[PDB]
C-alpha cells in the first residue's frame, strides 16, 4: 500500500490518538492527555511523533499537505471511543501519575495507561517527598495543636483525619463532612494547606450551591466542577437571622450520585463527573430545610477546639466555651504557606494517612449522632 | 464504468447506509446503527468495509481522496427516505435487540431489520437473564412488600404491574399516571430499579432530549393534552408523576378525565441498587409483565373512579 | 460544443428541472416534483436519467466532478422562473394526481404537467375506488344517522355536503363555517375520516399551513385576513368546532385503521362532482 | 492579450451589465432588468451573449470554468455605478416601456435606455388599447355613475380625476389625498404591481407621519400641515375585461391634466 | 532577479494608493477619490486599473483573475502600519477635489491626494459659478440683509450668527449648541435649505453622524469622539450653550448653491483665519 | 537534506518571534511591536519581513504567497506549548518601547522584547519632556498644590490621593474600591482629564451600571477604570474576572449607601476628600504627569505594592 496509511497505522498502534465519548479526540504531547475542540492538534503529534518512525517514514512528514492526509487516515481508523478518568486511585501531576496504594511515582510513558485528563498544575520530585525532614515536624507540631491527640480528641482525630484523605480520591463520596468551630481556629490553616497541598484540584466555593436549585440557568459550580476532587463551603452565613435559608434536602440528594444531574453551558448531554469531596465550613448552628430519616445516613461533622490568639486578644481567649487549648498563631505563618514550605510534607502525610485508612475499600461512614438538630428520630 | 462507481454500487448493495426523513444518513458499524450530523461517517464504512470487496477493489480504498468519490457517489443514489423506530415491541441493548413477544435476543447481522437508534447504553448477557437464580426472591420480597397480593390490594398491584410494564414498548402512549401516597413509601426505590433497568431510556426532570426516550419521571390542563398524540421529536415516553398531597387541576371537563391515572402507595439497600445487582432481574420481572399483560394489544386504561 | 454542454441541453430538453419564482429548483424523481433548499438535488436527477442519453453520453455521467459541469450549465441555462400548483381542481397522490371533473386518474408521466409541489402522503388504487362494495353502505349508514335524509333537515345536509367537497378544490375559498352542536355527535368522527381520507393537506400556523387544503379549529380581522388569496399561499378550508363570510351548521377503532378512506374519497369526489362543475363558491 | 480579456471588453462594450449604488449588478437578459443578491446572475447573461460575439469567441463560452474569469474581468472593469428609474414618465411593462407623453410603446432594446427595474408583470399589447370599443363606453358609464359629470359635480370630479392619474408617473409626491373598492380594483388591475411596509413599498407607486410620506427620500407612491391634505368625495374586474380600457382612461386623463408640470394640489 | 508579481505589487504600493485604517479596512484611490469597500476590497480595481503606467512587460500580464490575486496578497503583506484619515480641518472635499479655505485655491486630480478625506460634498466644482461678480451674488445679498438687518441694533445677532454659519466649514469638533429662537416663516427654513444647498451630503443617529460637519446629552455631543468622529456643528453646562434671534423652488434648482459658498469661504476667511472657535 | 521551507520555518521559530498565547491566538513581533489578530493570524506579514536575516537562498523565495503560507503551516505546527503574558508589573508599555518604574530606565527596540507587553499607552515616549526640571514642572504642582494643600491637616488625604493616583502604573489586580467624596468644580475632572492623558489607553470611562447591576471584553489589561451592590465589589477584586489589573475609580458626591453591608466589606473600600481644560487636551502636562507619577511609585511602592482601605472616615457604617 501508500506510506501514508502505514504511517497512520505506526501512529494508531502506539495508541496516542484516542477518540471520546463526547466526540473529540485526545492526544499525547509533552507527557500530557491534551484536547482541544477549537483546533484539532493531530498534526503537531504527527509532527512530533516522526523521531520514532524509520528513516524513510520520518524524511517525508515535514510537508504540510502530507500531513493532513495522515490525518485524514487517522480520523477514519478510530471507530470505537473509550472512557477516561477511569483509574479512581491516582493522583496527576504536570509531570506524571502518583500512586497511592503503595506510593510509587510513574513519569512519562509509563504514566500514560491511565487516561487521566486533570492535573494539579504542579511538578513532583522526590527530593521533598522525605519521611524525615525538619518540615516533618514543622507540621507534626501544628497537626498535634490543631487536633490535641487525647483519648477526649480520637474519634475527632480519626474522623477528620479520614476527612482530608479523602481529598486525594478520584471517586465520587457521600457525605457532606462539617467543620463546626468558631474562627481563628484552624479552618483557614487547613483551606490553605490542601489548597497548596494538591492546586488545581480544589475549587473554593460560596453558600449560593447549597440554598438554591441546580435545575435551570447556567451552572458554572456543576460546569467546573468537572473532574475537581475538592470543593470548600466557606463563609458559610448565620441561620439565626432571617432571610437566611435552609439547607437544600434536595441539593444533598443531588451531591452523592455518581453523576451528578447537571447540564454544561448551553449543552444538552448529562455527563459531569463529580468526584468533588465536599467539606462545608460551619460557625454556628446548622439547621436543615426539611428532615427526613433517610438524610441523616448523608451528613458527619468534626469540631475544631484550638484558638488561635495572637496577644493582642490571647488574653480573652481562654475562658472561651469549647477550647481544650487557646494557641497562638505565627506572624509569618501564611506566608510560609503561600511559600510551599510544606506541600510536599503535607502531601506525604496525605497520602499516608490515605494508606492507612483507605487500602482496603474507600468509604466514608456519616455520624448523625453529635450533631442535635435532628433530636427526634433516634 | 470506473471502479469508484462499481465500489459505491457494491457498498450500496449491502443496506449499511440509508437515508431518513431527518435529512441525516445512518451508517451500520460494529453492530449499531450509528448517525452523525456536525461530521457525515460514511468514509468510516467505507474504510471499514474493503474486507469485504475483492481484492483490487480493496486495494485502492486507502487515499483519502478516492473515499469521498465513493461517497460522493453513494450519497448520490440515496434518493428516498426510510423511517426509522418502527417497531414499538423491542428493546434495543447495546449488543443487539430484544424481543419481548418471544423473549429472544438477536445480537448482530440479525439485529439489523430493526432499525432501531437509540439503545439502552449497557450490554446484555442470558447469564444473569436466567428464570433461576436466588436473586428471584431477593427482588421478589421487596415487589411484594411495597405491594402486597392482597384481595384488598389487587385493582392498585395489577395497575402498577400494567404502568412499570408499559415502560419497555416504544410507542405512544396516553395517560399521565400518578403515584399518590406518602413520602419514604418506596417510589423513590421504584425509579431507582427503573433507571438502572432500561438506562439510557430515561430521563429524569426539556422536549429536544425527549426524542424516543421511553420514560420520564417527574396542574395545566393543555399540557397533558399536549401529551397525549403520536407527535408532539417523536413521543415515545411514559410520562409518570410522583405526587404527595391531594392533586388538583386548572380547569376539569368530561373529555380530560379519561387520560389520568393514579396508584396507591400505603406500605411505609440503595448503595445495593447502585451496584445494579436486580438489573437484570428487574428486566426479566418487567418482561414478564409485559408478555403477561401486553401480548395482542398495549394499551393504558385510566380510572378516573378513584381520584375524587 | 462540448459533451457536457450537449448532455446538459439534451436534460433540459426533457423539461425535467424547473425553477421557480420562490428561488428554489424543482426536480422531477421518483413521479414525484421534489425540491429541497438546504442541498439542491440536481445531481441526483443528472445521475438518475442517464438511461435514456446514448452510450456516449451516459457512459460519463459517473464522475461526481463531470455531474457538477452539467449541474452548472443547468443552473446557467434556466432564466426565467414558473409558477407551481396552478390547476385547484386536481388532487395530488403520493403515485400521480386524481382528476375531479371526470375522476380518471394519472399515474407517473402524464401526471407531470400538472406541476404539484404537495401530496396527500398516501398512495391510490382503484379496487378500493368501486362503486358498489359494503364499506359503502357500512358508511352510507353513519352518514344518513349524522345528518338526517328528511325534509326538516334539508338545507342543512346540502350545506354540510358542500362544505366537506369544498376541502378537495385548491383553491382560495371564503368562509369560516363553523361546525355547532353538543359533543359526542359526530363532530370528531367526521374529523377522523376527513383526516383519514385526504392525509397531510390537513392540520389540527403560517409556515405549515402553506398549500394545505384544510385546517381544523376544534376577531374580525382575523376573518378578513383569512378571506384573502395570500395572507404563504392559502388554499385551506377553515372550520372551527363582515356577515358574508360566516358560514354555520347544526348537529372509533375503525377510522385509523382507514375502513372507508377511499369510500369516504369516492363520496367526497361524488359530492365535488354534482355541487362544483361549472364553478367552485361556497355562500355564507 | 488573453481572449477571456476580449471576450470581457465586447460584453462590457454593449452596456448589458451595470453597476448600481446599492452594490448589485443589473444585467439585461430577456428584455428585462433583472438583479439578484443572493446570486449574481451575470453568468447567465455570459451565455446568454454568445450568440453576438464571432465565431471564436463564441465557441469558449460554454466551460462553466470560462464563464466566470469572463465574469472576474467584468465584475474588475466596471468602476463607477449608474443611477437607476430616473425617467419619471415612463411606465414598464412586462414586455417594454410606455411613454406618458404621447403614448408610444417601445418594445426591445428599445426599451433599454430607461433604465427601469420594476415592472407592472404583466404584459401589453395595442390590439385592446383601442380607443373605440365596446369595452370603453362599458366602462365609460361606470365612470358616470360613480363620478356624476354635473357642474355641481366638477370639481369633485377633476380632483378625483387628477388623483388616480397621479398614480402612473414615477417621481416623487407630497399629498396624502383622502377617500369605492370598485375604483380600487380597478387601480389594481390597471397597474398590477405597483400597488400595495417599507421593504416591499421600494418604489411602489400606489399604496392603498406627515412628514414622513412627503419626502423625497425612494418614494414613488400616490398616498390614498394643511397644504398636504385634500379630500375627494365584480367578477367581471378580476377578468381583466377593462384592464386596458382603464389603462387607456388613466394615461389620456395624464397627458390631458399632468403635460408641462405634473403636480398636486391639496 | 525576484517575480515579476513582487516587483509590481512593490510599484503600486511606491505611488501611495493603497492605505491601511486602524478599522482594519483598507483604502484605495479610484477616479480621483478614496473609494473603500469592506464586503468586498476592491483593490483588484485598483491593480487594473492602473497598469496604463507599468512598463509593456508587466502591464501585459495584469489580465489574469489569478495574477491579480498573487498582486493583491503582496500588497496587504507588505502593509504592515496603519494611518489616520480626516486630519486637515481647514478642508473641503468635493467630488471633484479638495477646496482650501485659507487662501482659496482649489486642488484637483493627483495634487488633491495627500489630505487623506473620505466623505465628501457628493457634487462637483466648477469656478465658472465661483466668480466674485454675477447676478446671483446681489440675488442673494438682498435676501441675507432683509432675513437679517444690517443694523447697529442687530449687529450681536448679526454677528453671533455670522459665527455660527462660518464655523459649519471646519472639520473639526465644536463645542456649542447654538439656537435659531424666532417665529417661523422668518428665514430659518430658507437658511437650513440654503444650508443644505451649500454642503449637500455633509448635512444630515449615532453611525450616520459619522464625519458630518452640520446636524439639524449636552456633554456628549461637545467632546471630540463620542469609533465615530463628530465633527457638526450642532443646530437646532453654561458655557456651551449659545443663541441667535430672528423663492423655494429656485433653491430647489440649486441656483445661489455657489454664490452660498463663495459667501461662506470669504466669511470663513474673514473670521476663522488665525483660529477657529465658538463663543457661547 | 530536507525540504527548505521546513529549514525556514526552523530559522523563524529560533528567533523567538511568533509565540502562543493560552487564549489560542498567535503573537507576532513586528515594527518593535507585539501585535496579535484573530480575524487573520498576521505570522505572514512576519515571514515576508523577516526575510532580510535568512541566507540569500532562503530569502529569494519567501516571495511567493504560497510560500509563504507553507511556512504558516509548519510555524503552527511547532508551537506546542502557551506562553504567557503581560507578566511583569512594574513595567508602563509606551508605543516605541518600555518603561521600568523601579529605576526610570527606558527600553527601547528589541531590549523591550522579553517583558512580553500586548497592550500599550498608545502614544510614542520621549526623553526630552522627562526632564527633572522645566516650567511644566511649576505648571504642573502648583496645581498639584492647589487641589491638595500641603498642610498637616491635609496629610493624610494628600498621601492617599498620591498612592492612590501611582497605583494606575502598576500592572497588577489591585484590591480597592476608593471613592473620590467631593463637590463638582473642584478639581476632580482636571485629575481625571490629566490621568487620561498620562497614561492613554490605559484608561477607560465606564458608566454606574456596572455597579448596580448583576463592559467586561474591553476591560482586559485595562490599568484603570473610572467612574451600591454588594456583590460586584467582590467581583472587581480577584485576580481573574479577562485579566483585572485595573484600579477601578468611582465618582460621586452625595452620602454614599450601600445595599448590604457586612463586617467583611469595609476591607475592599477606601476614600479621598476634596475640599485651562484645552491646555490638558493638549497634552502639555502629559509627561510633567508622568514623572510625578513615576516618583510617587517609586517613593511609596518600592518592596511591595498593596492598597490598604480606610473606612474610619467614611460614616455609612458607623455601627461596628
Amino acid at each position: 500500500g501508500n506510506k501514508l496509511f502505514n504511517i497512520a497505522q505506526r501512529i494508531l498502534d502506539t495508541n496516542s490518538v484516542l477518540l471520546t465519548e463526547r466526540g473529540d479526540h485526545i492526544v499525547w504531547i509533552n507527557n500530557s492527555w491534551k484536547f482541544n475542540s477549537e483546533e484539532p492538534l493531530i498534526t503537531k503529534l504527527i509532527l512530533s511523533i516522526r523521531h520514532q518512525l524509520p528513516k524513510e517514514y520520518s524524511s517525508e512528514l515535514l510537508c504540510p499537505r502530507k500531513r493532513k492526509t495522515v490525518e485524514a487516515n487517522i480520523r477514519d481508523m478510530l471507530v470505537d471511543s473509550v472512557e477516561t478518568d477511569t483509574y479512581p486511585d491516582k493522583l496527576p501531576f504536570k509531570n506524571g501519575v502518583l500512586d497511592l496504594v503503595d506510593g510509587m511515582f510513574y513519569s512519562g510513558d509509563d504514566a500514560k495507561k491511565y487516561t487521566c485528563t486533570v492535573s494539579t498544575g504542579f511538578k513532583f520530585d522526590d527530593t521533598k517527598f522525605v519521611e524525615d525532614s525538619p518540615e516533618m515536624e514543622e507540621l507534626m507540631n501544628i497537626i498535634n495543636d490543631i487536633q490535641p491527640l487525647t483519648d477526649e480528641n480520637k474519634k475527632n482525630r480519626e474522623l477528620y483525619e479520614k476527612t482530608l484523605s479523602s481529598c486525594l480520591c478520584g471517586a465520587t463520596k457521600g457525605c457532606l463532612t462539617f467543620f463546626f468551630g468558631e474562627t481563628a481556629t484552624g479552618k483557614s490553616t487547613t483551606k490553605r494547606l490542601l489548597k497548596s497541598a494538591i492546586g488545581d484540584l480544589f475549587v473554593e466555593t460560596g453558600q449560593t450551591i447549597l440554598t438554591d436549585v441546580l435545575d435551570k440557568g447556567p451552572n458554572p459550580f456543576i460546569a467546573n466542577m468537572h473532574l475537581k476532587r475538592s470543593v470548600f463551603c466557606s463563609e458559610l452565613p448565620d441561620f439565626a437571622c432571617s432571610g437566611s435559608k435552609k439547607i437544600r434536602s434536595d441539593n444533598i440528594k443531588k451531591l452523592t450520585e455518581p453523576c451528578v444531574i447537571g447540564r454544561p453551558c448551553f449543552s444538552n448531554k448529562i455527563n459531569n463527573r463529580n468526584h468533588a469531596t465536599i467539606i462545608i465550613d460551619t460557625n454556628y448552628k446548622p439547621v436543615f430545610d426539611r428532615i427526613d430519616n433517610a438524610l441523616m445516613r448523608r451528613i458527619a461533622v468534626v469540631r475544631f477546639r484550638t484558638h488561635f490568639s495572637q496577644p493582642s486578644g490571647r488574653e480573652a481567649a481562654e475562658n472561651n466555651d469549647a477550647y481544650d487549648k487557646v494557641k497562638l498563631l505565627d506572624e509569618g505563618l501564611d506566608g510560609k504557606i503561600q511559600n510551599n514550605r510544606y506541600r510536599f510534607a503535607f502531601l506525604y502525610l496525605l497520602v499516608k494517612w490515605y494508606k492507612k485508612y483507605h487500602i482496603p475499600i474507600m468509604k466514608l461512614y456519616p455520624t448523625p449522632e453529635e450533631i442535635p438538630d435532628f433530636a427526634f428520630y433516634l
